[PDB]
RNA sequence: UGGAGAGUUUGAUCCUGGCUCAGGACGAACGCUGGCGGCGUGCUUAACACAUGCAAGUCGAACGGAAAGGUCUC
């Protein structure tokens, strides 16, 4: 009942005297589907072994993703090694819109409503690194208010204010 | 109230970087196919030459006149 999703399976090789020694890298994203997402690279001689290593080290690389009920709090732009991923919160109707590498990471994080765009490198691993960086950049109204010293109502816009309680009644 | 990516340089990698593809549109054309209706639409090239027909006519309450019809007649 806890979601895994592998994005890229890539066969690496190391060269020796005899010939080429092959290995597999298994970038996977593990997510609960509500707010918990982790990314694991994972490497092994065998494709399922790399899958498993990636899952196991993704589940120890967790971080909370601040949402407001299906979309992110505010728009960001994560910058990876060379990956650039732009995230814009979406109206509560239009669903996830994202590229192949990003889509898995935000679906595992559990967002239902997001605009994602890969502008930098097209490598999947650096794309997910950029998206993760953007989710780190994400901030919550209730801790931005503590950061700034002012209450909730005079830091967060009235739209997201009234859009919060519509989830939990 | 709104933004998706994939393949391809290497033994393998990450960038840079082009090329290609997945979508949509036409006053369209060609291949195959094909029932109808509604509503739109049809020389994008030779402002190249045109047979043939119509597309600018009207008033007898403006006038001199009687070519035709019907009349008063012989
Ligand atoms: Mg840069
Ligand atoms: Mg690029
Ligand atoms: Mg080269
Ligand atoms: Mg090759
Ligand atoms: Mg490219
Ligand atoms: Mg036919
Ligand atoms: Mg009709």
């Amino acid at each position: 009942n806890y979601l895994e999703r592998v994005v890229a399976i890539n066969r690496v090789s190391k060269v020796v005297k005899g010939g080429r020694r092959f290995s597999f890298t298994a970038l996977v994203i593990v997510g609960d589907g509500n707010g918990m997402v982790g990314v694991g690279y994972g490497k092994a001689k065998e494709v399922p072994a790399a899958i498993a290593k990636g899952v196991e080290e993704a589940r120890k690389s967790f971080f909370r993703v601040p949402l407001i009920g299906g979309t992110i709090t505010h728009p960001v732009q994560g910058e990876a090694a060379a990956g650039v991923v732009l995230l814009r919160p979406a109206s509560p109707g239009t669903g996830v819109i994202a590229g192949g590498a990003a889509r898995a990471v935000l679906e595992c994080a559990g967002v239902h409503d997001i605009l994602a765009k890969s502008l930098g490198s097209d490598n999947a691993i650096n794309v997910v690194h950029a998206t993760v960086a953007a989710l780190k950049l994400l901030q919550r109204p209730e801790e931005v208010a503590a950061r700034r010293g002012l209450p909730i109502e005079d830091v967060a816009p009235a739209g997201m204010l009234k859009a919060r309680r519509k989830s939990e009644a």
